[PDB]
Parts: C-alpha cells; structure tokens; sequence
C-alpha cells in the first residue's frame, strides 16, 4: 500500500511545474527525514483529473531501477499529492546549461550510460517510453541521473510518419537525448520547423557531431539514427558500448 499519511510530509519550496501543478521538495518522516519531491494537482478536486494524475503513480510503481525515479507513495484525498524520490539537482537540461563549462566529458558520458541502463531495463520489461529527451531526465547528484515521470524533433521517422512506437523508436530518441547531453542541453534542430524534420532525415541528414564529443560516441549516436529501425542497436548493446566509451574516457 502506497498511501502516505499527510502528517508525515512537510511541504517545502517549489522546485518545478508539471502538467497538473507545482512540484515541491519536502520531507517524508517514516519508520526518517527523507528528502522527497511532492507533485501537486491543481484540479484533482475533479475525479476526471485525479484519475489521470494518479495514473502517473500507477505507472511508476511498476518499475524499480536505480536510474528511474522511484514512487514513494500517494495521498489520494484533496489536495491530491504524489510523493516521489527527490532528484535534488533538478532538470537535466538546465543542469547541463549551467554547468556547460564545468562538467567534464566523463560525466556527460556517464549520464548517457546511466540512462542506457534504465532504458535497457525498460526494454527488458517490454515497456516503450515514447518520450526520451533531456527534458525528461532528472539529476540526483553530480554523478547520478534518472529518467523522470508531438516531440517531432526527437522522434524516429517511423513514429513521425506512421505512429509506430517500439523499443527501436526509443533508441532513436535516446540517440537525440545523447546528442543533447553532449551539446550541454541545446535542443535539436533549433530554428527548424517541426514539419521540416522528416524531410531532412529522409535526405540522410543527421544532427552533427557535438564539439568535443568522442567520434566513437558520435558514431554510436548515428547508429541510433539508422532509418531502418531493425538496423539500430538494442539498448543492451548501447549500454555495452557506452560502458567502454565511459571507461576509455575515465582513463583519459
Ligand atoms: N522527483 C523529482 N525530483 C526533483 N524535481 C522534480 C521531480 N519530479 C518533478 N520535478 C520537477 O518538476 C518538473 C515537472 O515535473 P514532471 O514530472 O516532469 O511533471 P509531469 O507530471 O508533467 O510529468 C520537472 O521538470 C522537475 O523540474
């Protein structure tokens, strides 16, 4: 049972804003003092909203991985709250931007590798994420990121054209996420209209090698962007390859 007694939660400052309401950090005192994130819901006084909001908790409950944000529990009476593990440093994109000149390449590669472990886990669970992007990743510490929870510019051609979503289309999106990370949180296809993306991809064009990105790593990104989904690596292979790239970079 994930129902948490409200008296065990101390609501702290706002740390972000989601689909349903502000998100706060806070403290959960249980059998103590545990930093947590508290997701609120402006309109959960209505059951139709409440049901959708709490669906997030039901989804996250299914997963247990060190690189996926964990559900701690919920409070289902107004005001409805979802209590999640706190990823204290917040959204990855802003994190990468503020630390553009301070995060070493080994750390950026580490973040990609950690994400691939989470994604290989999801693929093994036969779960298709559909929205892999740096905006959906949270930063727990300088050495730990976790997956949170149309984005045409992140989407695989088969997803844009035919609404096909599989672990392979996730791999494509992850390729764009890795590019984002190595670009310090710049979004892909800046200045390009969404409707023009597919045209460039079909032309064979791809996001360019980020400055200072190891060629072996950029090569991995391009493999994620094979047009034919069957030719892309599986996540477990990206995990394996990212491990070696990370180790090589740690070696300097
Ligand atoms: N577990 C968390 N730890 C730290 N910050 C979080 C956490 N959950 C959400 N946030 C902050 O709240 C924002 C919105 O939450 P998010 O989960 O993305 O909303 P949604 O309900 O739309 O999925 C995030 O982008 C981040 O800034």
């Amino acid at each position: 049972d994930y129902e948490i007694q409200r008296e065990r939660i101390e609501l702290g400052r706002c740390i972000g804003e989601g689909q349903f309401g502000d998100v706060h950090q806070g403290i959960y005192m249980s059998p103590p003092a545990l930093a947590v994130a508290i997701k609120t819901c402006k309109n959960c006084t209505s059951d139709s909203v409440r049901e959708k909001f709490l669906q997030e908790a039901l989804t996250m409950r299914q997963f247990d991985h060190p690189h996926i944000v964990k559900l701690i529990g919920v409070i289902t009476e107004n005001p409805v709250w979802i209590i999640m593990e706190l990823c204290t440093l917040g959204e990855l994109r802003s994190f990468l931007q503020v630390r553009k000149y301070s995060l070493d390449l080994a750390s950026l590669i580490l973040y990609a590798y950690q994400l691939s472990t989470a994604l290989a886990y999801l693929e093994s669970k036969r779960f298709v994420h559909r929205d892999i992007a740096a905006r959906n990743v949270l930063v727990s510490s300088n050495d730990c990121v976790k997956l949170g929870d149309l984005p045409i510019k992140w989407m695989a051609p088969e997803s844009i054209n035919f609404r096909r979503f599989t672990s392979a289309s996730d791999v494509w999106m992850f390729g764009v996420c890795m590019w984002e990370i190595l670009m310090h949180g710049v979004k892909p296809f800046q200045g390009v209209k969404n409707n023009d993306v597919i045209g460039r991809i079909e032309n064979g064009e791809r996001l360019p090698m980020p400055p200072n990105c190891p060629p072996t790593l950029y090569s991995l990104m391009t493999k994620c962007w094979a047009y034919d989904p069957s030719r892309r690596p599986r996540f477990t292979e990206l995990k394996a390859q990212l491990s070696t790239i990370l180790e090589e970079e740690k070696a300097q």
